[PDB]
């Protein structure tokens, strides 16, 4: 394909196919209830990025959306991946802070409407309006994140200096992760146009690997503690 | 904005909004497990109309769709927020009257049914069908509401006279209300048109501020009961 | 209707509507709480299928897609249908060979994605590419029917030789069942056109009745064992 971000998608796509391979044999020799649960979850993650990634190189995830004098180039298919992945990965991590149903429910619906309010503002006509999406879609995040700050560490103590400080860099690559997503939303081409869609492409495709594989083996690992 | 409704939904998006943020405040101070489900819900629920009647009042959840020659204006974005919000009531009504899990997935997978019909009634392109998927949506309410009716009266007793006859205060208010959906639909713009768009507008308003502010100032309240 | 599968959806949507009926009485008189969920799962399945069918039989859920050089006639409804009814009928068989939390969201989630992908090719506008997105939905279902094969596998065993020997031919059943949609997506208007499109709607739809309502029946059945 013709279309500077071929590479990048091309990328994401092998990646996110190796990672989910790497993870369905590795959980393969899983029995325990509970090594299973986030075994399905650490897999599935990347196997949805990996459709959607293909969707977008393949040119299905893209559509056009006229706004500021002009027909720009958006990529719905990501709001897809997000809309599933993103539970998915809260879901782990509340798992893992044993965190109670109810926070699980707030988290969750919040996290949805993070990433319902993203699509419409990716898919809104009216330039300024995009903004207003940007921050309800931003002030769901912070709800987000803030209820994850409490949830790691309100386990981070419970355990020991030496493992108590650790799933406190698992807290913290988290938050500052996630923090990078509206960031590169606001100066993309979605957002603003300041950085180019190709750079916007890169940039997405770096995090999205970051934190469904290179993550997910950070979660996966990181059991005992 | 000069469409006539953007009043009603200019006063939907006002309303919502104060009501989330004061089910955010007010849920602060909660560390029970089981108040904090009933929270989570509670606060969701405005949450998700807020954005709705933000994207109708912004024009987004607006469109054109063409039956009995002309081309109609249908909100499709309501049914987008009673397709989370409904499931959300009744998972709040269903953990009150502590009812099975079973019963929570008849009366959820009924009330996706109902809302599901009830978007493809209002986009249908043919007149005399709409009301056909209006009938088959209202079936799936009468469900619905009979499911609850003998939750709540199944409850209410075991209950003292005085508490007893109360929860049917609640039962009672949510099964009337309910009810005004599809006379509202069927009398209003999408159903018949005997009721102008800007009333069909304020009837919805006034019905959904009812179900999720007010109600659930009230639903969460009573507890004790 | 003159469109030649009109009486193949009208038979469906007959069908469905029977058989669901059939399940909403049948399941009065039920107080277990997991007979209740086997009941609400088994008679919500038919009942979204009715929707779909009459949906399809009445236009709505029928769509023009272009690919090969021409305006094909895609029925997306349909996924819409899988969508929650494939969901559905692996809870009622997780359940009962009583599998684990982990095994459900695995099983559920590789469900989504085969659905997903199934729809994405089914409204692919490059030809070739429809049997990427084929070729990955069958994997995914490999998968499921992988999961399932030792699930009951698994639990078939545990049973005496007459009623272990049996939870083998719904084992059994379910899988050859399954595993005709691919090849039946693959022949027909979707995938090759080797077989005409009223044919495929013949196929799908001897399919879908065998599948919730047919099954259903030995599947609800079929309890004590
Ligand atoms: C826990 C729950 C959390 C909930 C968070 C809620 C927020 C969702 C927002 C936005 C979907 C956008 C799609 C928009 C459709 O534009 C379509 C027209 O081109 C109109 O569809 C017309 C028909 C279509 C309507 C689709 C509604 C689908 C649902
Ligand atoms: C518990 C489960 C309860 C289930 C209840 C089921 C009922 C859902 C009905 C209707 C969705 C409407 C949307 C309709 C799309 O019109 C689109 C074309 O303009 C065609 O989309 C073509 C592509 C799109 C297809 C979308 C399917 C989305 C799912
Ligand atoms: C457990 C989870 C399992 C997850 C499995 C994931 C796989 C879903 C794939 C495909 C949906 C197709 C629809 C496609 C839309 O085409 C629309 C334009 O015509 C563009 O919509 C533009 C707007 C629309 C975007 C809709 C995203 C809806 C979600
Ligand atoms: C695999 C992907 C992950 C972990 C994605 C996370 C995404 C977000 C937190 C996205 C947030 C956004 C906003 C806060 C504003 C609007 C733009 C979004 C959707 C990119
Ligand atoms: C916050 C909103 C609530 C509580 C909404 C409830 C909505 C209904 C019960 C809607 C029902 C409808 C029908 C029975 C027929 C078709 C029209 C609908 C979707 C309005
Ligand atoms: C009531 C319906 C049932 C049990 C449907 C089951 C459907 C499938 C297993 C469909 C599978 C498909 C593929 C593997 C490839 C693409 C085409 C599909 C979606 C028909
Ligand atoms: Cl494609
Ligand atoms: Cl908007
Ligand atoms: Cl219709």
């Amino acid at each position: 394909t013709g279309r500077p971000e071929w590479i990048w998608l091309a990328l994401g796509t092998a990646l996110m196919g190796l990672g989910t391979l790497y993870f369905l044999v590795k959980g393969m020799g899983v029995s325990d209830p509970d090594a299973k649960k986030f075994y399905a979850i650490t897999t599935l993650v990347p196997a949805i990025a990996f459709t959607m990634y293909l969707s977008m190189l393949l040119g299905y995830g893209l559509t056009m959306v006229p706004f500021g004098g002009e027909q720009n180039p958006i990529y719905w298919a990501r709001y897809a991946d997000w809309l599933f992945t993103t539970p998915l990965l809260l879901l782990g991590l509340a798992l893992l802070v044993d965190a109670d149903q109810g926070t699980i429910l707030a988290l969750v619906g919040a996290d949805g409407i993070m990433i319902g309010t993203g699509l419409v503002g990716a898919l809104t006509k009216v330039y300024s309006y995009r903004f207003v999406w940007w921050a309800i879609s931003t002030a769901a995040m912070l709800y987000i994140l803030y209820v994850l700050f409490f949830g790691f560490t309100s386990k981070a103590e419970s355990m020991r200096p030496e493992v108590a400080s650790t799933c406190k860099v698992l807290r913290n690559v988290t938050v500052v992760l996630w923090s990078a997503y509206p960031v590169v939303w606001l100066i993309g081409s979605e957002g603003a146009g300041i950085v180019p869609l190709n750079i916007e492409t890169l940039l997405f495709m770096v995090l999205d690997v970051s934190a469904k594989v290179g993550l997910g083996l950070i979660l996966l690992r990181s059991r005992a503690i």
